[PDB]
Parts: C-alpha cells; sequence; structure tokens
RNA sequence: GAAAUUGUUGAAAGGGAAGGGCAUUUGAUCAGACAUGGUGUUUUGUGCCCUCUGCUCCUUGUGGGUAGGGGAAUCUCGCAU
C-alpha cells in the first residue's frame, strides 16, 4: 500500500513514496471511487508531514502536499458546462477526506508540530481554492463544492469539529483568498457561510466573536 | 581505643560557693589568593585563515568529519609573541 510507504520512518522511501503517488495520481483510471482510500491517502501523507522536522524541507513538503491538488486533475481538460467529469467529480472526494484528516487530529497535534499543520492547511486551503477550476468560476463545482466545505469544516452547528481550525481559516482565507491575484468571484456566498455561522445560535462565542470582528472588520 | 576517672606538664583563676546568659577588653591562638588580569591599537609568526585540489557519514539547509599543495604584499578569522 501507500500507508506503510508514506508513513515510514525512513526519509528516503517516504520521498520515493511521493513521486510514486505522483505518478500513481497522474495514472487517473484506478482512482474511481472508495472515499475511505481517500482518506487513508490523506492520513500517510498527514504522517509524511508528521516526520519531517526541518523547515526548509517541510516547507517545500508543504508546497508539494498543495501542488498534489495540481498534479491530481490539472486544469487541461478544461471542461465547458460540463457538470463533473472526470477532473472535477472524483477531485472533491480528495478533498474532504483531507478536512476530515484534520477533524480527527487537533487533539493529537503537539505544541511544537502545530505550526507545521497551520501552514500545510494554508497551503493546502490555497491549492484547493486554485483549483476551483484554472478559472475561479465553474458554478456546480462552486455551489456543490462549497456543500462539501459547508457540511463538514465550518459546519459551526456541530460541536464535533475542532474550533481553532475555523477560526484559522478565517485568519488564512483573506490573504490566500488574494494570493489568486479587485476582481469578482463566488467570495461573497463563501462569505455567506460565515454569516450564516453568525444567523447560527446554540454555539459558543468564539465563532460568533471571532469571525464577527476578525472576519467582517476587513476593509478588504 | 570513646566517656567517666587518674597522674604529669603548661596556662589561668581562687577574701565563707562554682558552673549559665547579654557585652567587651586583655593574654594565648587559628584563619586570611600556585588571585595577576580586563580592554583598545601595533609588529610579526602560525593554524581549523584565504586560496587550489579532494575524500567521507548521513538528512534538508541554516549539515558533520577528514587529506594534498600554495599564500600572506590585507587581515584579527583565531591563537601565539
Amino acid at each position: 500500500n501507500f500507508v506503510k510507504q508514506l508513513s515510514s520512518n525512513n526519509r528516503k522511501t517516504r520521498v520515493n513514496a511521493l513521486e510514486a503517488l505522483k505518478k500513481y495520481l497522474t495514472a487517473k483510471q484506478f482512482k474511481e471511487n472508495k472515499q475511505i482510500e481517500f482518506n487513508k491517502l490523506w492520513k500517510g501523507l498527514y504522517y509524511a508531514m508528521w516526520f519531517s522536522d526541518r523547515p526548509r524541507p517541510q516547507q517545500r513538503l508543504a508546497n508539494e502536499l498543495g501542488e498534489l491538488h495540481g498534479l491530481y486533475f490539472d486544469p487541461k481538460d478544461n471542461s465547458t458546462a460540463d457538470e463533473l467529469t472526470t477532473n472535477d467529480k472524483a477531485f472533491i472526494k480528495f478533498s474532504r477526506g483531507f478536512w476530515k484528516v484534520m477533524c480527527f487530529e487537533w487533539f493529537n497535534i503537539d505544541r511544537y508540530r502545530l505550526d507545521k499543520y497551520l501552514l500545510l492547511i494554508r497551503r493546502v486551503l490555497f491549492s484547493q481554492l486554485k483549483y476551483l477550476q484554472s478559472r475561479n468560476w465553474d458554478k456546480k463545482l462552486v455551489d456543490e463544492y462549497i456543500k462539501k466545505v459547508l457540511r463538514w469544516l465550518p459546519l459551526s452547528g456541530s460541536p464535533k469539529v475542532y474550533t481553532g481550525i475555523p477560526i484559522h481559516i478565517v485568519d488564512i482565507l483573506l490573504d490566500e483568498w488574494e494570493r489568486l491575484l479587485a476582481k469578482k468571484t463566488p467570495l461573497a456566498d463563501v462569505i455567506a457561510i460565515f454569516q450564516d455561522i453568525v444567523a447560527d445560535y446554540n454555539n459558543s462565542k468564539v465563532l460568533r466573536e471571532k469571525i464577527k470582528e476578525d472576519l467582517f472588520s476587513d476593509t478588504r
């Protein structure tokens, strides 16, 4: 498998396992189904960052773990009012599991490696984000993708998600929004989600007041 | 080879009590640095220094160890005078 090669204790078989995962992601004929296989892939990539300690190789590794949303379903096919055709259909299963992995992991990360996963989740939100598609508009990708962002990670009507990751997404999605390079994009519907969180009672004050200051106070 | 206790020697005290506490003098006596620089300039001379050529352990850059020559006319980078 790849969960034993990405979670190895050897550096060389983890780099070679990443390159065989590059060939495995450009071998698109086998990644057709089975959500939990993608969940296991993101758990192996989670450990594959977890063994990297030095700052320059962990930034190279975060950049290429973001780039794995780019090799897997590159934009070139560039579908026309084509709903979800083998570059956008399976991609969403590669996104959700990542957030699911972080939804499983936010207790179990210590005070010295948590910067790696703040920076990692910065790069990965920027990269899915960059692959809405090559352009920032694909409409059923926007509402289906925003349903498979809304329905898991900024739920904020469920306490099952850990409250540090939506406030970190609030801290990063503006600068990493405008890393895409004043234009008009489906941003506001995204912001409507946060307005839903301000509309949602039966929550804690932090989500309610920290997005209500941090996200809405931005003049951009 | 402890104390009680005994002798000798030395010191001290003693007009019908000593030993104790607070404080001090006198007499006797013991402590009391193989401490020695620090800083800023200037001769030189070396090296892990500059430069030429390398070799080797491993993990991510912000690596480590270790040879052969040359060169101070630049360099305090360090250490010696």
